[PDB]
């Protein structure tokens, strides 16, 4: 019944100020060191832990982030949930810089990253885990993020029920799919055209394997993406984009803080049990 | 003189296809195979079995030593490899309980050792650019299909038969797999994309196994079992157990069919295709 | 200016110019594929590096692209011209043609594809480089004009009728899918790449083109269309002989184009283009 919310801060959250620090935790996991020390505290009455994905100084690129250590360390400190941010590029006309997206789907183009806790090697947990991922996020937690935005007077656009003419910017998109590329380079026009033609909404570099390991760890995970603009190469463009992005960070902070409180206002007993049981029923070695 | 190797996937972690005559606990220049190799006979035809995932199924797809498994079978004199693969369906006419004798694939694996050749000190020297347009041994595919006919299993050929002749459960006479790295299953977004590309099924173990078999100069063919990973479970599991029994029958008949023919020319062509693919020569 | 040349299949033993000397270098990312041939084309300094090393013993996935590009950068190169042998995916690109690529779709993995990271084997930092149009456009148009000056047909599908495609020709644009190799594609894979609208398939363009931009160098590639499906003909020995002889004629044409391209580069001023190549690197630093 104990609820505790971990937060993985991406670009723009390299040193977040979400709450007063009660504890600063330098932790080691069986999969190595996390990206930085973990800061533990309280939002209202809800215990919370925050970790910068890229470390202080933003020195670790997307492909070298130790996703296993970050997720394992949050589990180890008792987290039941993880809320994560990520900065992204738009692939579709209705997703414009300054919007947010509460993702529900992804296509994985990453490689070379440790993406599972289990295996046959000495540095892994014993066993073979095949997790279902058809809808890869925790749906309850997704809806918390969306309600938090409604609660903070931020426009919410749901393409599954609202006319396109009701898409008022800036807005939180209530659903969406990301293609996760490995980085560090951005896509060619050729690549972006194909990703767009496949119906993908945004592009990012950090969602996978973070979302996958959160599920393997029995935790409820949801991501909120900040749409920004990486195409100033076609002047003063960068300051306008960075001013919009600073505003985006303010609003996502309010969304995150309100989502933590909304998580604590509910019972999660059966959802946490289901999270843990799904890990156990996915063991193919038995 | 033929010798048939068998790589058993999920459902064949402990095959018992024949009375064990001998065991081979071996290693290779590319590391340890998945498990000890079990030697025997089907009729008069020599046969060797190894479970792809090891006994107890402790080895995930991306950590299987495909190089070592293929090399160990080659080292014992195998001329053929028959493999099983458990798969999910991407298309309406492939339903749980069916089988596919694959003839195509789309590779989305990474991080696996997938060639015996290169410039690293521990590789075989040379640059091997092997053709893979039709990646399986066609003679051996048709053996698997014929074996299913001889064991009273429906065969469906969508090139020549109307959809109304697709009577389940059936062996699909051709098909393409997307091979994903795993260990996780696909998102709905990924499945939708793979389906829209026209791929029939999804698997995690076919590649690089098929590629390395051709590098080794061996005739390779795969029979996939269609099951249902996203689902209830009691009916799926009992159905999968029935499919395992059917594949066992197909494999034992296939070994006998192989031994019944001469393979001298096909084997020599297997070996010459390796030679002619050496760009360093 | 100073032009580096990375020669692929068909350029293992380069004899482009009156060779001055051969040079062995080291880089912070290891040794390059081979020693380098230093010389001159007119007044312009030129260096040549066989991508696969002499003997062609290094396969595409094991090429040390970082060391090759950084070696050329450390020798003062401002430009890199690369050749790449490729297969066609579309009806109008036939063996013997050439392609001055302007786009790619990347299917490589497991190669060192960036100079920057948090590991000791890399430069300190996080570099996020724009790649929307991944080649140097001025250098692309140099290769094309060099083909015109050498009386090689040039075909621009945006502006020319396909029946007005005279072979052998230089296609003025084109997209590559770069597969990791070493095996060739299945029919299923080729069909999907074709359906995506890709023009040719190769194994060596990426990360070479990405690292050249990371290094602040102007990079353009001329692909050589050849034929990899001799296994389909009833007379494969004769097929490979004919394909090999046509490929030999192609490398003669490409040598002409490369030599003319080097002189065309040295004839222009590149002060602002080079400056822009450098500032793009700097501004792509997300840690700074």
């Amino acid at each position: 019944s104990k609820v505790k919310v971990g937060i993985i801060g991406g670009t723009g959250f390299d040193d977040p100020n979400l709450f007063k620090k009660v504890g600063v935790r330098q932790v080691t996991t069986p999969f190595g060191k996390p990206s930085d020390t973990l800061v533990e505290g309280f939002v209202g009455d809800v215990a919370c832990v925050v970790l910068p994905r890229h470390g202080k100084g933003h020195l670790i690129p997307p492909s070298e982030v130790n996703y296993r250590a970050n997720v394992w360390a949050l589990k180890d400190l008792g987290c039941t949930h993880i809320l994560a941010t990520n900065a992204c590029g738009s692939l579709q006309e209705d997703l414009v810089p300054g919007d947010f997206v509460v993702l529900n789907q992804f296509m994985d183009k990453t490689w070379g990253r440790e993406n599972t806790f289990y295996g046959s090697k000495p540095d892994s947990l014993k066993g073979v885990l095949h997790m279902p991922m058809a809808e890869p996020f925790c749906e309850r937690t997704r809806q918390i993020l969306i309600q938090a935005a409604r609660n903070k007077s931020i426009n919410v656009y749901d393409k599954k029920t609202m006319d396109k003419s009701a898409c008022i910017h800036p807005c939180v998109h209530a659903e969406g799919s990301a293609v996760t590329i490995n980085g560090p380079r951005f896509s060619t026009r050729c690549e972006s055209f194909i990703h767009k033609a496949m119906g993908l909404d945004i592009v990012n570099m950090t969602l996978v394997p973070e979302v996958s390991l959160a599920r393997e760890a029995g935790l409820s995970y949801a991501s909120i993406a900040i749409v920004t603009d990486f195409d100033c190469w076609k002047h003063v463009c960068v300051d306008m984009v960075l001013e919009q992005f600073r505003k985006s960070v303010v609003h996502v902070r309010e969304i995150l803080l309100e989502a933590v409180a909304l998580i604590g206002a509910e019972d999660w007993t059966k959802t946490i049990e289901a999270n843990k049981a799904l890990v156990m029923s996915s063991r193919q070695d038995l």
